[PDB]
RNA sequence: AUUCCGGUUGAUCCUGCCGGAGGCCACUGCUAUGGGGGUCCGACUAAGCCAUGCGAGUCAAGGGGGCGUCCCUUCUGGGACGCC
């Protein structure tokens, strides 16, 4: 229900700019999955803190690393701050952003931003063959993801066992939803960006192979937020 | 738990190895209140050398004898009873 008020005034405080945003201030679209699937752009937040306001929460915002940078200059180094940070409900809904600034805070608002604007929708279910059951626990079936030179498969995995995968990996599986899988990694883990998006990809690519209806029953898969 | 993290740069991404993090066995510093179960305790170097004690005996219903007790007939000798 807070988020529900805080939808609400955002809502009434906020003036829409995009073709998007006066789509969603008028009415037209009403639920998330409306906005995906259609080419649209999100190049405003509103639409995602209004649409999806829980992923305002502190426990669903995470920040996953944070670099020093410099540059030099004749008159000494620059220094910059990179943070990388990702956000999302525990439902389905996942997003991944980069901030750059001159100082940390600076940073983490504009990367929790950017992971705002870059939310994405996953699928999730269970094709493990030790569990065969038809909640959406785990990933439907075995996927990969590559970024830089880190490559990730997730298989699936029975209820009860935890995220076997490393801790950044687990943090963005955590905000997606997903909460049992078993990780194979290859290349350069401790890039912790690379390693994230790389975790990412393998997240977004449930979308990218073809099921037939019957697996649908058979997995139990659900498509973004669940009976919820 | 089908997992990672630290280290080449002013800063970035790779290859590559080194180190942390787990289990088991052998020595070893500090330390120690109990009870049960087990196939543990001079294998690693010397299958090197050994004081002393013990670790293979049993059969009297296979045989002839010696010793001692008794019942004795009675110098003879018969029979039981054990021990050597
Ligand atoms: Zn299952």
């Amino acid at each position: 229900q807070e988020w529900k008020e805080y939808a609400k005034r955002v809502l009434d405080e906020w003036e829409p700019k995009t073709k998007l945003g006066m789509m969603v201030k008028e009415g037209q679209i009403t639920d998330i999955h409306e906005i995906f699937r259609r080419g649209y752009q999100i190049k405003e937040p509103e639409i995602i803190d209004v649409l999806l306001p829980e992923v305002n929460a502190r426990e669903n915002q995470e920040v996953l690393d944070i670099a020093l940078t410099v540059r030099m200059t004749d008159s000494g180094r620059r220094v910059r701050f990179r943070v990388l940070a990702a956000v999302g409900n525990r439902d389905g809904y996942v997003g991944l952003g980069i901030g750059h600034g001159k100082e940390v805070g600076i940073a983490i608002r504009k990367a929790i931003n950017y992971a705002k604007l870059n939310i994405i929708e996953i699928k999730r279910g269970c094709g493990s063959w030790e569990c065969r059951c038809r909640r959406p626990h785990s990933v439907p079936f075995a996927v990969e993801g590559k970024e830089g030179s880190v490559r990730v498969r997730l298989i699936p995995g029975p209820r009860g066992l935890g995220l076997v995968i490393g801790d950044v990996g687990k943090k963005i599986l955590r905000l997606a939803g997903v909460q049992d899988v078993w990780s194979q990694t290859f290349g350069e883990t401790r890039t912790t960006v690379n390693f994230a998006k790389a975790v990412f990809n393998a997240l977004y690519n449930t979308n990218r192979v073809a099921i037939s209806p019957e697996m649908i029953e058979r997995y139990g898969i659900v498509v973004g937020r669940a009976m919820p």
